[PDB]
């Protein structure tokens, strides 16, 4: 995250860590034992890491569970990073408490202005790589389809929306991969990609999570 702050330990308590021998990608917890992460942060070997803050020293609350499948969107592009979900499904349900805890899917999508909550263990510089021990948060607002669209052109399908800011200087970035962009209470988007970091008028680009509820729960009611 780049402009961000320090969240605080369990502020974000469905934030979740991929590891796999090291952090690589972030995701949110659905449901005691189903994690919403993007499909380009797929590979065999994860382990989830819940209640984390510090990545690098055991504290307290964490719980690392290992994953049982791991479902890549059927029509996930790698090219074009269209449909960038998967659902990974926990070898164990979770303890569900205060710090570790699920955010609910949205009923509707969100208006640009909307203002959301990003978090993750991702870089903190735009040009080099520093990766924190601990949680960054950082609150970005929507952007309309116009901006988006006249930022990336012919690069944003309707299964993408971009929140960030114009200007530059405040950003998801690489480690910040597959986790959440939360917007009053809700999971509206999975960070996916974006050039750069924190460029001026490249803004983040992000999952619309909206377009997939049904997929999700058709998905997860039948694994
Ligand atoms: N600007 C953003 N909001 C953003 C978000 C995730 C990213 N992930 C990457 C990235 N991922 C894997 C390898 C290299 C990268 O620059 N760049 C990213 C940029
Ligand atoms: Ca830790």
């Amino acid at each position: 995250i780049v402009g961000g702050y320090t969240c605080g330990a369990n502020t974000v308590p469905y934030q979740v860590s991929l590891n796999s021998g090291y952090h690589f990608c972030g995701g949110s917890l659905i449901n005691s034992q189903w994690v919403v992460s993007a499909a380009h942060c797929y590979k065999s070997g994860i382990q989830v890491r819940l209640g984390e803050d510090n990545i690098n020293v055991v504290e307290g609350n964490e719980q690392f569970i290992s994953a049982s499948k791991s479902i890549v969107h059927p029509s996930y592009n790698s090219n074009t990073l269209n449909n960038d979900i998967m659902l990974i499904k926990l070898k164990s349900a979770a303890s569900l408490n205060s710090r570790v805890a699920s955010i609910s899917l949205p009923t509707s999508c969100a208006s640009a202005g909307t203002q959301c909550l990003i978090s993750g263990w991702g870089n903190t510089k735009s040009s080099g790589t520093s990766y924190p021990d601990v949680l960054k948060c950082l609150k970005a607002p929507i952007l309309s389809d116009s901006s988006c669209k006249s930022a990336y052109p012919g690069q944003i399908t309707s299964n993408m929306f971009c929140a960030g800011y114009l200007e530059g200087g405040k950003d998801s970035c690489q480690g910040d991969s597959g986790g959440p962009v939360v917007c009053s209470g809700k999971l509206q988007g999975i960070v996916s990609w974006g050039s750069g970091c924190a460029q001026k008028n490249k803004p983040g680009v992000y999952t619309k999570v909206c377009n997939y509820v049904s997929w999700i729960k058709q998905t997860i009611a039948s694994n």
